[PDB]
């Protein structure tokens, strides 16, 4: 963690209509360490001798269930890349416990899903109420923003 | 005639849990002089439709109304083809009209079947679907389409 | 311009350092149809027989002169396509006169430029001075949110 | 050993006017055993380093310091190429390590010299870069990785 950085994988994960339009997000909302509340997407490290897509599949079961039926993008290419860094001010990107380089992915779920472990709740939202400020409020390391770049990759931005 | 045509080039495949493409699907048909081609999922863009929607509607219109195609949640296409009707400019082509197609891998995660004017649709493997024989099959630069699908989709083979 | 769509471009034009990094982006001033006064990305339409990539070429002369040095992307892949339609509320776009369906692109210039033909003037700013509620409100056809995408496809769309 | 390596892949380029790919630079290099081979512009990416600037880094590292490589202003890369430890589980493989790396279209607009572990830099049309010869001496995939930002850039050749 003090030595390089590590792969990561974010994942969006959204409800969309058959024509693809982003119906809601989903975030997850879990305790910080001393019991506040926050709210994060799915996030995690690749593993040694793991494939992105992988990882992928693996962190949105362990976050939402074995049902949940993600659509994982067919293609490697994420929609962007945050850089989370251990020094705030750097990127938009921060996380205190490493330098984490992570490819971020918008994830449709066609099944049904629930919080799972450490996931408290799982809340869907749509792309007005995702961007309220108390929302994007409870989220970390930047999380929000990268929650409106992926937004306004789908096309689905707000304007408020 | 006069204006370049907004156009779709729909990939239909078939991936994994994971999202890897296992099989695309190539749709049979007969060319104007009768010969055989092999196809992907394309047409026109209408006046005051969505590009989502008309992807929606044309792979309903070549796979079946219970293909369940998963269109992508973004706009970004995986690559423009544009169809130029002087051949050689670009490397696609058709003899009706210059078209700027926004290409997109369209996973399908139903029963499909060729419909109207197709007469099969075919699953093949990577390996396969680019095979000399399947892609001089496609016309106009489509078989140059399917291996930038499969090369964005990190499958395309040796 | 009343039976079919029209194929166009954007390009966001804008200033990078070494790194590729987006530093400022450059707004053209100019007057509504009206009078009144707006602010506009490089746009316009492909015509028939001309390459995409031309088109973006060809725009950029048009509006920056001739020695705006754009850096046009070797890549045909938008960052977004933004569908103007002739009707208010279809999509986050709109234009009066017609259905335009438009591949956008950033375009970093690399040499000078200078605001041309019915373009009053040039202005640069940063992503913050970009998103400041007047400027965008300065935007036309949803053109502010097109600015937006782009910002958050660069990975610099501003928090505040 | 115990860690998957965050990596960039460079693929220099000559653009035209348009953008279009006229040429692709290819790095000579020899194998531990003085084979020769070809390569990408390709390295790590140092820790609290953005992968923009270990992107300049590694032209720079391999172009000169006149290359002006033109860094996409997006993070977007054209792929993400995984170099597995293993052979096969990709189509990449790297027995030094899991090296996730990510791929870039990077126009070069200046002077480009060889410098260190290269021995040549070599300017090739698309249609010449993915001769069965050429794309032999690429390791790792990278051959793969070419064609793919050939088909990415619209340039993959038709043969
Ligand atoms: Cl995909
Ligand atoms: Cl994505
Ligand atoms: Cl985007
Ligand atoms: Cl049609
Ligand atoms: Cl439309
Ligand atoms: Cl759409
Ligand atoms: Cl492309
Ligand atoms: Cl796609
Ligand atoms: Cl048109
Ligand atoms: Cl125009
Ligand atoms: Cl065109
Ligand atoms: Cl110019
Ligand atoms: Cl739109
Ligand atoms: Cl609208
Ligand atoms: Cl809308
Ligand atoms: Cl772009
Ligand atoms: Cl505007
Ligand atoms: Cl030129
Ligand atoms: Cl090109
Ligand atoms: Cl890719
Ligand atoms: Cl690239
Ligand atoms: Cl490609
Ligand atoms: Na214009």
């Amino acid at each position: 963690r003090s030595l390089l950085p590590l792969v990561y994988v974010d994942a969006v994960p959204v409800r969309v209509d058959e024509s693809g339009d982003v119906i809601q997000v989903g975030l997850l909302l879990r305790a910080t360490e001393s019991g506040h509340m926050m709210r994060a997407l799915v996030s995690g490290r690749v593993m040694y001798h793991e494939r992105v897509r992988d990882a992928l599949v693996r962190h949105i079961e362990k976050d939402l269930g074995p049902v949940a039926l993600p659509s994982i993008p067919a293609s490697p290419q994420p929609f962007t890349v945050a850089e989370y860094f251990p020094t705030p001010g750097v990127t938009p990107f921060y996380d205190d416990r490493h330098h984490a380089v992570s490819l971020a992915y918008i994830v449709p779920v066609r099944g049904d899903c629930s919080p799972q472990q450490n996931n408290l709740e799982l809340t869907w939202l749509t792309p007005e109420e995702a961007c309220s400020p108390r929302i994007l409020a409870h989220m970390q390391g930047g999380q929000d923003m990268l929650l409106k770049q992926a937004l306004a990759h789908a096309g689905r931005l707000p304007d408020l």
